[PDB]
């Protein structure tokens, strides 16, 4: 009927209630609630977080008209495993492969410390020979085999993340690693060539790489928005708060493009005085940090041995609202670089990318298995 996804982020818990249309999703209600209950993408104070999630589920339950009781929880690429696996189910009759055989054969893969959370198909193989993308309505005589991609997350995260959302009085129908979700924000062309999604939130920066249409591998960095603000507060000798504002109001991640005529005033933290800075001044600190962030990204890529990103670079997430971000990355790499923002209205901010893709993934599996 209705699709409701929940994004439990370090800056704000995000919720989206949507409806499936022929050419996409129709957001009919959203909610957002800032919280200090989540840090580095994990629950820092259960109670505080459990209250943020409820508030978010409410603000949306109101704005959407729907009375939310079921939700799809996204999971951060943290303590996550992305590997290859296959499985085959047998037949004793002439069976017309339907959505239920897909699930049955995938379930086997969903099989110690971790737990398979997502199993997605790469290619199926009917009666031990017909290699095909879709095996539906095709007739199987002896067997249906699937070579899939699998994602596992550490049991500690899964459990508590769900214990917290379910403590709000709603059921978690399913879970979706952002490592799978980002596939949505891409284009078929990007997925094919080898695109790299860079989601810079507040505490975490997630990196996902897709090639030939499927996810290849993923990881995260504990450096993001907050660190930009931290760098700003120290550089202008000011409070975190005012630092978090001038970043929003005047932030520019590329030095060579920040204004001088643009001036603002920040108060000092050690005196009852006030200093005046230009946008460019602020830029020095911002670019520096956003750069160190991309340098981390590259390393993640090297570790995962995922060089070559002919698919290009896609950057998103809250910090993606920063000006000059596209400029800076393009200046330190040689592939296309775009800042993905949800198309649907109401959620036309980079920070909503993950939440909306969670719904996409939901719907995607809904069809695959029916
Ligand atoms: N307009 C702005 N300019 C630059 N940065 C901003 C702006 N708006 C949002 N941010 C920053 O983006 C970050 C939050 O965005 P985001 O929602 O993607 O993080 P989160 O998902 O809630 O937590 P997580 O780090 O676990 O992903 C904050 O650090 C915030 O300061
Ligand atoms: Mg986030």
């Amino acid at each position: 009927h209705y699709y409701v996804s929940i994004d439990i982020g370090s800056s704000s818990v995000k919720t989206i209630v949507g409806e499936k249309f022929h050419n996409g999703i129709n957001v009919i209600g959203t909610g957002q609630t800032y919280t200090s209950g989540i840090k580095n993408g994990l629950i820092d104070d259960f109670d505080i977080a459990r209250q943020a999630i409820k508030d978010t589920i409410k603000k949306a339950s109101i704005a959407s008209g729907v009375d939310i009781k079921e939700v799809f929880l996204k999971l951060p690429i943290i303590g996550t495993e992305v590997y290859d696996e296959s499985n085959e189910i047998d037949f004793y009759e002439d069976t017309e492969i339907n959505g239920s055989h897909i699930e049955k054969v995938l379930e086997g893969i969903r099989e110690q410390e971790t737990e398979v959370i997502n199993v997605f198909p790469i290619r199926f193989i009917v009666d031990k020979e017909n290699e095909v993308s879709d095996p539906k309505e095709l007739i199987a005589r002896h067997s249906l085999k699937v070579e899939a991609g699998v994602i596992a997350i550490q049991k500690s995260i899964l459990i508590n993340m769900i214990k917290c959302v379910e403590a709000c009085g709603v059921d978690v129908l399913d879970v979706y690693s952002d490592a799978y979700n980002y596939g949505s924000i891409l284009t078929a062309t990007e997925k094919e060539l080898g695109a790299c999604v860079i989601d810079i939130g507040e505490d975490v920066t997630q990196v996902a790489f897709y090639e030939r249409g499927e996810l290849v591998d993923a990881d995260s960095i504990e450096m993001a928005g907050r660190d930009i603000t931290d760098d700003i507060a120290q550089g202008l000798n000011t409070s975190y708060e005012t630092a978090e504002k001038v970043k929003h109001q005047y932030g520019h991640a590329f030095y060579d493009s920040a204004s001088d005529q643009d001036i603002f005033t920040v108060e000092q933290v050690d005196s009852d005085e006030t200093v005046q800075y230009t946008q460019k001044d602020l830029s020095d600190f911002i670019e520096a940090r956003v750069e160190e962030i991309f340098f981390e990204v590259f390393d993640v890529l090297q570790d995962l041995g995922l060089t070559k990103v002919n698919g290009g670079f896609i950057v998103t997430g809250g910090s993606a609202n920063l000006l000059g971000v596209k400029e800076l990355l393009s200046d330190m790499v040689s592939e296309k670089v775009r800042i993905h923002t949800p198309s649907q209205m109401g959620i036309r901010k980079p920070e909503f990318s993950s939440a909306i893709s969670t719904i996409s993934s939901s719907i995607a599996f809904d069809e695959l298995l029916d």
